């Protein structure tokens, strides 16, 4: 039986360019990035700006208690560093190590001086699938590239989750892991097994675009896998009908400036 998410994906692939353009942000939550983009383009490192939209996504989770970062944070797939720099502002966090592949077509770490920047070490040139897991207190991972093929998205998600398992075996107390494809029958079974083994639960972040079914597996959630995924599928399906709905806005995160004592 085709799941609601698989029905959503088939409809998404049937949309014309114009339908997709109007659908992808219909009714979502967004931060306005115009000020940060201008400041970062002008080389301003001290204005508090987030380096990417990722800081707002992690903020949404942390402010609601979906995880409580602390201690040594490892950020797999850090990109420019939006999760790493947000984590560095958190009182209980004491060290942030981000790893990202970089190279052609992939974002490099951005060096800025938001609050806590001196406890952040971002390393490019690192493929985390070839990296030995190391102990940490908080494990973050934001890897997963969209594909028009749900079979490709499932294969990519299984690859991420297999890799993350090696890190979870070190028993971090807090975690946030992107799940690109939660919506196939096989994926829901896999995620249920992983929740039984490592805990946590799935949450949909409302800053995600309607064009992806990504959910985050986070240590502070506790929810039925099938219900949480199906509720998201129905939400995304419902937004395909009717008029385009307005975007809702937070102000972009401001991460301040200055160093931290450690
Ligand atoms: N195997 C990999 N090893 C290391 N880094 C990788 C690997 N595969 C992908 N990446 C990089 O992961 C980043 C994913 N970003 C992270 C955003 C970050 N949390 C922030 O807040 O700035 C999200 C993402 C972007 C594009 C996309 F298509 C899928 C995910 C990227 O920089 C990858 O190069
Ligand atoms: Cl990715
Ligand atoms: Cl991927
Ligand atoms: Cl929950
Ligand atoms: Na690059």
């Amino acid at each position: 039986g085709e799941t609601l998410g698989e029905k959503w994906k088939a409809r998404l692939n049937q949309m014309s360019a114009l339908e997709f353009y109007s659908y992808k942000k219909s009714g979502i939550t967004e931060v306005c990035r115009e000020e940060a983009r201008r400041a970062l383009k002008d080389g301003v490192a001290t204005g508090g700006h987030a380096v990417s939209r990722g800081s707002a996504k992690l903020r949404w989770l942390v402010e609601r208690g979906y995880l409580q970062p602390y201690g040594k944070v490892i950020d797999l797939g850090c990109g420019r560093g939006g999760w790493s720099y947000y984590a560095a502002t958190i009182r209980k966090v004491q060290e942030v190590k981000g790893y990202t592949k970089g190279g052609p077509g992939h974002e490099e770490p951005m060096l800025v001086q938001s609050y806590g920047w001196n406890i952040v070490r971002l390393k490019s040139g690192v493929d985390v699938f070839h990296m030995a897991a190391e102990p940490c207190d908080t494990l973050l991972c934001d890897i997963g590239e969209s594909s028009s093929s749900p079979e490709v998205e499932e294969a990519r998600t299984l690859r991420v989750l297999s890799m993350v398992g090696d890190w979870l075996e070190k028993r971090p107390g807090a975690f946030c892991i992107k799940v690109l494809c939660p919506y196939t029958s096989t994926m829901m079974e896999t995620l249920e097994r992983l929740q039984r083994r490592y805990g946590g639960g799935l949450v949909r972040v409302p800053l995600s675009r309607n064009s992806t079914h990504e959910m985050y597996w986070v240590s502070g959630a506790k929810s039925n896998t099938i219900k949480s995924v199906s509720t998201t599928s129905q939400l995304l399906l419902g937004r395909m009908d009717g008029p385009r709905r307005p975007v809702k806005y937070e102000e972009d995160v401001n991460l301040g400036s200055g160093t931290r004592a450690v």
